[PDB]
């Protein structure tokens, strides 16, 4: 579902077209961007099911090694 300040920055880590925004402490939303920088989508970290929108970006490929 939701993730944390610790994994946002793993998944973050691996996907550089990942960005952690809007940090207000526990309160922040990752925006995930294309190989451009472009905004695709961002989504919150206390939302019930974050993650639900952010693997369908991510679909196991991401832009990491694409």
């Amino acid at each position: 579902g939701p993730f944390t300040r610790r994994q946002a920055q793993a998944v973050t880590t691996t996907y550089s077209n990942i960005t952690l925004e809007d940090d207000q402490g526990s309160h922040f939303r990752l925006v995930v961007r294309d190989t451009e920088g472009r905004m695709v989508w961002r989504a919150w970290n206390f939302e019930p099911d974050a993650g639900e929108g952010l693997n369908r970006y991510i679909r196991t490929s991401g832009i990491r090694t694409d």
